[PDB]
């Protein structure tokens, strides 16, 4: 269990979206076996979960043509600087804060040499599936690095200096909203009623 | 950042409904970069909330002809009594919180002179966008005012006292679930493959 | 009041969703009333349920035919052991925590006539409409009984022992997202644009 299921959630007066019959976070067996029996804030995020996922088979309409399919946002993540720490001898290995990924560096790499060893700390969060997707490196600037995330949610990074390095985020392209995989079924011409004009509208199914 | 980033949330077992990858609150760049490395509040939040939105472009459908749009909530605050303060002299300066907002008042005020120093402090809420949408004076009653929210959530707000003045609250008009701009497209008169009577569905485009 | 009222919630930079206006989580008037002024946790929820529960009478289509009413879990509350408590002597009245289900049990009971004592936990639950559904008796084993909860969450709960007994949880039936009363109006057979194949369509509309 986590903070969340011991952290009181105040319910809607006369809310009853739960199966008909309660308020979006009242109590469960989930927070009562450890103890809490208040309406809380994971029993409530896990009710609108709940009410926001279709299921598979569930067809979504548009007129656009667009997959409601989720989009990860995509970055450059900027470096400039040199790996700085007067108190330390030339060369020394240090360990460096990169957007939260530990970067082992040494004392006087340029950003070029630190960028290489920011493209190990990526490795290894993707290889853990810890918040990164995929990366590659830029095509024509060594001090910088191209990022996609495994969620769909939107990131601003604040830019900042550690151990001399000045490290910053470049959006490149914004993510979208959506989840799930949907299949286009194709489209259906329709003159809607008493009109002469017709409209496409085009069909996508979840199919996982 | 202020707690939500910080605060920990139990992940659904078995649960990849983001991206297909994984479950709803799973860590992100966003707290790795300020020094949190596991599955969070404000994560979780920002997933359901990106399985809730339709793009725009999406049609809904339902058989009441009634937009999908969604409906702030209107009340009426109704003041009464005289500003007292026996601590000080009459006349003198006050603060007097009216539903939190800060109201510059003066002892010995009467509750419409109070009622007018109100409306200067729901103008300032409303240039600072700050809950208030907006708010107009009651027709024929002077110790009360009607005003709108910015949000569509429901608000029971407690009747109280505070420096001799008693404020509360009065529902006028009901929030409605919702959100974007919606627009009509037409009806679509059909009749359901084995049945004898035809069914007439509205269609809403999202166009904002 | 609650702690999500008073707990930070960082909005999404440029959101607007909240009535085209606003961010979720933007502070509302029910938080200003408590003296609190920052986005947070109560409004995000509350915002996204907003988004995500559509109204009575909207129409959902699927190709399965399957209710997009949600589903409660089911599971089986197995018992093992015998009611011990060496401190006191044989037939001492205790309380037990079952899932945090206060039972009345006396030292020396075997866990089938502790089981007893547990139906009446489960009762005073259920009739109190605390996170319990339903429950009824394992179809063959007496040490274990059927239990469906009020919501549809998904619970895991790990196995513990108190009082000489082992409880343990398993899970029968799985949850199912889902919310309100839908009725299927009947099926639409149409031969999507350019298709020589027809496709069936179903749809439901939310009746409550």
């Amino acid at each position: 269990s986590r903070l969340a299921d011991f952290l009181g959630f105040r319910p809607k007066t006369g809310d009853i979206d739960v199966m008909n019959r309660q308020s979006v976070g009242s109590v469960t067996i989930s927070q009562l076996a450890k103890g809490f029996y208040e309406p809380n804030i994971e029993s409530a995020i896990n009710d609108v979960h709940n009410f926001s996922i279709k299921d598979v088979g569930t067809i979504i309409t548009n007129k656009t043509g667009v997959s409601p399919e989720g989009v990860s946002q995509t970055d450059y993540w900027a470096f400039s600087g040199t790996v700085t720490d007067d108190s330390l001898p030339p060369g020394s290995p240090i360990t460096v804060l990169v957007f939260g990924l530990p970067v082992s560096a040494t004392t006087g790499m340029t950003a070029i040499e630190f960028v290489a060893k920011v493209r190990v700390a990526l490795q290894e969060a993707i290889a853990s599936f810890t918040a990164i997707n995929s990366y590659k490196d830029h095509p024509t600037d060594g001090s910088k690095l191209e990022v996609t995330y495994l969620d769909n949610q939107k990131h601003v990074l604040s830019t900042y200096s550690t151990y001399g390095i000045t490290i910053s985020q470049e959006i490149i392209s914004e993510s979208k909203p959506g989840y799930g995989t949907w299949n286009l079924l194709g489209a259906q011409t329709v003159t809607l009623d008493n009109q002469q004009t017709p409209t496409v509208f085009y069909h996508f199914e979840r199919t996982a």
